[PDB]
Formats: C-alpha cells, structure tokens, sequence
C-alpha cells in the first residue's frame, strides 16, 4: 500500500502529519550514528590513482585494499584522499531504498532501483547498550505490549536498540530465504553493522536479512517471511 522516501524522515511535522494518516511509520529520532548510553595510524597502501584512471572508471581503494580486506573503513587520511571508495559508512552512501507498508510485518524495505550484489544498503544505527541495559529494555518493551523489536547485536557487551532511536534501516525485516546480510565494518576504531545484498535485487522487491539474535523470554515473534524454508519464528541462532 502506502510507501515513502527517505527525504520523507527529515520533516518531523509532515511526518507526524502522515504518520496520523497512516501513510508513515510510527515517529521515531532519527539519528546519524550512533548513541552510547554508556560510553566505552590504519592507513593501507593502495597506490594514489591518477586523475586519468578515475576519469576511465578506475575504483580507488578496491577490492584489493588493504583495509577494505578487513572490513575496515579508511580514514580522511587515505592516500586516495576523496576519491577512496572504502568510506560508505561514514559518507551515508546508501542504496536507494524506499520504505513500504506490508500485509502481516509491519513496514519494510524495498528496492527502489535494480541493487548489485554486494552493494551497501544502510547502516544499523540506534541506541548501544550494555546486556544490562538491553535486558532492562526487553522487560520494559514486554510490559508496555509492543509488537515490533528494533535489537541487533554488534559485539559482546554491545546491542544496538533502534527502537527510539534509529535510521530507516530499522524497517529491514527478517526473511529466511534473504537478499541482504549483516556486515560488521570498523570506522574510527569502532565496530558498526550494515546491511547488504547477497544477490542482484530487482527494483520493486522487499529488502531482507536472517536475523539472527539470541532467544530471550517466551512467545518468540512467527515469521511470515513465505519461503519453503521457513524457521517459523523470528530469531534464534
Ligand atoms: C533488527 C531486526 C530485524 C528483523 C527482525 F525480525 C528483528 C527482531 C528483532 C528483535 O529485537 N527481537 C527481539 C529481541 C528481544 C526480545 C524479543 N521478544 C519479542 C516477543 C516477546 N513476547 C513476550 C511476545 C518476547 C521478547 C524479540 N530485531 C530485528
Ligand atoms: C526491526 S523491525 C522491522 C520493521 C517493522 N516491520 C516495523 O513495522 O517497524 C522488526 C519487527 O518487524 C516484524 N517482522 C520482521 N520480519 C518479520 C517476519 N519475517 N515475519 C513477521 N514479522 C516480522 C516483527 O514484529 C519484528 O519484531
Ligand atoms: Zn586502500
Ligand atoms: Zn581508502
Ligand atoms: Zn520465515
């Protein structure tokens, strides 16, 4: 039924306005990077391309750049300079993506252009807890009834909860047969999460990932992802 860009987040009246018409999700902070409640040199050496190569289409800090082969981003520092391709995180380079309401999930994600494989969608980005804080939330967020659950696990001791506080990348829902996976990349020294597609994602298509979350309390969500091979219940690892 109803869809909208991503521009649309930037107006919080309008947005409030379409949210009361059921034309946008739920309001909710929308956020850059991420928050801390508690808070807590990597230069590779690809060679400088020339202003011809990168006229020709040549990539600068491609596959073969050190960094990007350990899934770190690159610094302003880069010996690329602007022109380094391996700061996607810090640059928001997105996908174009539009979020769309569906049957039985909520909203989700869909292609708005033909995506490549392997091409970053969005950042997960929210609030980052502790497992007390977490623990804390999921007690809180059973008692107040809500449907919808916004964790994702970054690392030990590290839960991004976009619940409150969020990027459009909150509307990817699970699929057991997915077309995007979870990507944790450093930036700054600091480990963030990303989505991206595992396959050529056709225009028009729902974007979506396993989730894969350790089980907490009872009645585990169903899954009404459509596949032959579905789990049943959102969740698990
Ligand atoms: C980031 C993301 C994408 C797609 C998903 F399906 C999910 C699901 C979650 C998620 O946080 N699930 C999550 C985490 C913690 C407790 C729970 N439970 C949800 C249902 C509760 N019962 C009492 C109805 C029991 C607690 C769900 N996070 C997702
Ligand atoms: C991170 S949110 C995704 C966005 C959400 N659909 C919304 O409307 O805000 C995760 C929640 O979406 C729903 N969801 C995601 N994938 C689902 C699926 N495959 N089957 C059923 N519900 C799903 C569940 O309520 C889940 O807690
Ligand atoms: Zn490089
Ligand atoms: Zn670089
Ligand atoms: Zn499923």
């Amino acid at each position: 039924g109803p869809s909208c860009v991503m521009d649309d987040f930037r107006d919080p009246q309008r947005w409030k306005e379409c949210a009361k018409q059921g034309k946008m999700p739920c309001y909710f902070d929308l956020i850059e990077e991420n928050v801390y409640l508690t808070e807590r040199r990597m230069q590779c050496e690809c060679t400088p391309l020339s202003k011809d190569e990168r006229a020709q289409g040549e990539i600068a800090c491609g596959e073969d750049c050190l960094n990007r082969l350990l899934m770190i981003e690159c610094s302003s520092r880069c010996p690329n300079g602007d022109y380094c391709s391996n700061r996607r995180f810090q640059r928001k380079q997105h996908a174009d993506v539009e979020v769309i309401l569906t049957e039985k999930k909520g909203w989700g994600l869909r292609a708005a252009k033909d995506l490549p494989s392997n091409t970053f969608v969005l950042e997960y980005c929210g609030e980052v807890l502790d497992h007390k804080e977490f623990k804390a939330r999921v007690k809180e967020y059973a008692r107040n009834k809500n449907i919808h659950y916004y964790f994702m696990a970054l690392k030990n001791d590290e839960i991004i909860d976009a619940t409150q506080k969020g990027n459009c990348s909150r509307f990817m829902n699970h699929s057991c047969e997915p077309n995007c996976e979870t990507q944790k990349w450093t930036v700054n020294g600091q480990l963030r999460v990303g989505f991206f597609t595992t396959k050529l994602v056709p225009s028009g298509s729902e974007l979506t990932f396993d989730y894969q979350f350790q089980r907490y309390g009872k009645e585990a969500q169903k899954c009404f992802c459509g596949s032959a091979n579905c789990r049943g219940y959102l969740g698990g690892e």
